[PDB]
């Protein structure tokens, strides 16, 4: 089967995590409140009434967790820095204890021969910026994020050589500002009554625009002041479902392409070509911001690599609607498509625990080829890929460890990835499994177990290896 030999020399294997989902210690060492602290402590927002105040306590347990990575022979660990641990109020006074913590984490990883791949922003905006100017909705976020990024480059970039500025800006724009299912939970209240404020037709495009500009501002700083002496690289992690046409007809083929342009192209077309996709300009019109000439010049080419967070593939059909007033405008209607994991009464594949996560290994290879062809073969890392078990209190821990479905998922998606590189010529440089440990899965709380290690929430967060731990250890053998 698969071995390191199935991938290019030097191909990087790792696991991925995110600060708010893993760290806990939410009030420790001067940490500022974030929009997710506020959101997880608001009624109705988290399905199982939980929060990540303690999470899996990686803030105190990182050395134990690093040994768990080393036990499998991982090359790398993707983690995020909590902005509010560095600047508790977003800007202003730096929190030395935050710098000190992440230095300890980085040094502990390197002491075990594990390379740090660091995400600057994994959704945990300091609440002080949300309060001051509504965070990503205001242009001020661009300069504030860039200053925060600069502090990280300055403090950590002598050791950190792979930076991911932003995690899934598409997810944040849609879930935070169209559906209102993730922090800050804004949307058109006429579409979804649970939201307090927002506009599903306009706010997602503003937020996305500011993410793109924020990346380019940090990248400009990195390139001008840090990159020559640090010799590192910067990218972004895009959430990308693969889309297949719901029928092999010209109208549904164009629909799947359009759905992809509204998902990945929304962000990637600016970074490679200096403007949004034409289809978005045509359909979103004046609700889609325009780059200035000077902005386009800083935005185009601002990525060193493309991070791809990929789980699943849906079918996409053309959709005709031409009335939502303005009052019901939303991003899905804007696409002119509907995407679903069902065709002619049949699901596209087996499903993991998450209701959205269909197991479709071929989509990994199809997406690698799409990125290669559309964007002229940029370097790509799979910055997130994996699947979840339920959190099932009616079975024993021993039965919860038998994650044969996860093994087959990683086997099949990795086989497809290996082929995209070897047969198709895709420039993929590494792969990061979501996730090292079971953790707090945003609005799903503790109901979803994505970990290679099982976490016993009822026994002081004890970590147990699922079967997939041995499978990865065997894969990564030298
Ligand atoms: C990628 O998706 C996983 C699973 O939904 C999530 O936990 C991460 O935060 C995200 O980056």
């Amino acid at each position: 089967g698969l071995t390191r030999g199935s991938f290019p020399e030097g191909f990087v294997f790792g696991t991925a995590s995110a600060a708010y989902q893993y760290e806990g210690a939410v009030k420790e060492d001067g940490r500022g409140q974030t929009i997710w602290d506020t959101f997880a402590h608001t009624f109705g927002k988290i399905t199982d009434f939980s929060n990540a105040d303690v999470a899996v306590d990686q803030y105190h347990r990182f050395e134990e967790d690093i040994q768990l990575m080393a036990d499998m022979g991982m090359d790398a660990y993707r983690f995020s820095i909590a902005w509010s641990r560095i600047y508790p109020n977003g800007v202003g006074q730096v929190n030395q204890a935050g710098i000190d913590h992440y230095n300890k984490l980085i040094d502990a990883l390197l002491a075990k021969g594990i390379q740090p791949y660091v995400t600057l922003y994994h959704w945990d905006l300091p609440q002080a910026l949300e309060d001051k100017y509504k965070g990503w909705l205001d242009r001020q976020i661009v300069d504030d994020f860039a200053a925060y990024a600069e502090t990280c480059f300055r403090e950590f970039g002598d050791r950190v050589k792979h930076w991911i500025t932003l995690n899934q800006p598409h997810t944040v724009a849609i879930q935070g500002y169209d559906a209102g299912l993730q922090a800050p939970g804004r949307c058109s209240v006429l579409l979804h009554l649970y939201c307090k404020a927002g506009n599903s037709g306009t706010e997602p495009y503003v937020v996305a625009h500011h993410f793109i500009l924020a990346h380019a501002a940090a990248a400009s700083i990195y390139r001008t002041k840090y990159k020559a002496t640090q010799n590192g690289q910067l990218g972004i992690a895009f959430d990308v479902m693969w889309f297949e046409p719901m029928s092999n007809t010209t109208i549904d083929i164009e629909a799947a392409k359009r759905a992809q342009e509204f998902q990945l192209g929304w962000f990637a077309d600016p970074f490679f070509f200096g403007d949004y996709p034409a289809t978005m300009r045509a359909r979103v019109g004046e609700r889609l911001p325009r780059f200035t000439a000077d902005e386009a010049a800083v935005v185009k080419g601002a990525l060193d690599f493309v991070g791809i967070n990929h789980y699943t593939t849906y079918y996409t059909r053309h959709n005709n609607t031409n009335i939502i007033g303005t009052l019901l405008n939303n991003t899905l209607a804007d696409t002119g498509t509907v995407s679903l994991p069902f065709k002619n009464g049949k699901p596209i594949g087996d499903r993991a625990n998450s209701i959205w996560l269909y197991i479709v290994p071929r989509g990994m290879r199809s997406l690698m080829n799409y990125v290669k062809e559309r964007y002229n073969s940029p370097p790509v890392y799979i910055t997130e890929n994996g699947m979840d078990d339920s959190n099932n209190p009616f079975i024993s821990i021993k039965d919860a460890l038998k994650d044969s479905k996860r093994i087959k998922y990683h086997n099949d998606y990795l086989t497809n990835l290996a082929a995209s590189i070897k047969e198709d010529g895709c420039d993929v440089r590494g792969y990061f499994a979501w996730s090292l440990l079971d953790n707090w899965e945003w609005a799903a709380g503790y109901s979803s177990r994505f970990g290679l290690y099982f976490v016993d929430y009822k026994d002081n967060l004890k970590r147990y290896p699922k079967n997939s731990v041995q499978w990865f250890k065997a894969l990564l053998k030298t």
